DNA sequence: TATACTGTATATATATACAGTA
DNA sequence: TATACTGTATATATATACAGTA
């Protein structure tokens, strides 16, 4: 259930007042700021927002208004055959901004510091140039490699002396660019 | 003007209560959580925090307490205060305290590269085999520890790089912390 | 019943002063 | 005078019910 034009204005004010004072507004402060002659107008507006499920009202407590990271969506193949959890990491820490994370499975990207078990930061896009590290999907198998497209022939280059490049023909195999690899997180 | 042990605890309480409930505590809530039987004990504690200039008390206003991520300190050598990053400290085991920009390719074989941000937990309690952040005569270095009494050996993870042998009887040694993780954020084509 | 308010009332939550003790 | 509290008191800040209007 979406908020009304005036309910959104109250929600926006609460968000602004917390940002400006460091504490939620009182019903009298909401009324004063929005132009209500009665604090009850603010009260019943808060009850509606609580019913919509955007705020929580702590009963009895003064200024008792509660306003209600990068997701690990699975595994990416780095040589070895193929939603899980949330990690509180800043998205704008990468260039371009990371949208999701994939747990790397394999050692094909060893030489560039991408290891088996690493959390690969990925920016959701289909636009990737050659030479860039891409997260590509071949017949329902998500794979990480360095991109080299030549029309109907697509080479997926590894960063390992032991691993061979995966050659894909689009005329007989399904291919989807999932995104661009923008960074790596290791935790154990 | 430094804070006393109890004054710091009150400051750490407010910060915690704002982080959990979204609002500053009342005098009674501080008193209740810390164990005081009188809300006045919390009051004079806040007044003392106000005098030392760590908080601000909004007069008349209920819950009128106004307070006044991981840091990248510098660089760590891998063969060869600065910035703040909003990364979860409790994402690593043990919890990371600060970050350090890796400079060199001595830890290549385990995926620590030149330009990587190294997550470090600040401790001096380290064992052999662990990847450690150590200081050799004002030079911060990342390597795998191998302590043998006086002869401390700092081993790299690269076939091209030779181990650093440090003698404690003649060289300054300080364990800065334990390497808990790695964050890479380069914009490479 | 719902949104969106005015206007009044009131129990209680809360800050905060004052008087003490160690 | 300061820290670090107990214990009491109270003006007022605040939530929140209740009666209306459009």
């Amino acid at each position: 259930k979406a908020l009304t034009a005036r309910q959104q204005e109250v929600f926006d004010l609460i968000r602004d007042h917390i940002s400006q004072t460091g504490m939620p507004p009182t019903r009298a402060e909401i009324a004063q700021r929005l132009g209500f002659r009665s604090p009850n107008a603010a009260e019943e507006h808060l009850k509606a927002l609580a019913r919509k499920g955007v705020i929580e009202i702590v009963s009895g407590a003064s200024r008792g208004i509660r306003l209600l990271g990068l997701p690990l969506v699975g595994r990416v193949a780095a040589g070895e055959p193929l939603i899980e959890g949330h990690y509180q990491v800043d998205p704008s820490l990468f260039k371009p901004n990371a949208d999701f994370l994939l747990r790397v499975s394999g050692m094909s990207m060893k030489d560039i510091g991408i290891m088996d078990g690493d959390l690969l930061a990925v920016h959701k896009t289909q636009d990737v140039r050659n030479g860039q590290v891409v997260v590509a999907r071949i017949d329902d198998e998500v794979t990480v490699a360095r991109l080299k497209k030549q029309g109907n022939k697509v080479e997926l280059l590894p960063e390992n002396s032991e691993f061979k490049p995966i050659v894909v023909d689009l005329r007989q195999q399904s291919f989807t660019i999932e995104g661009l690899a923008v960074g790596v997180i290791r935790n154990g």
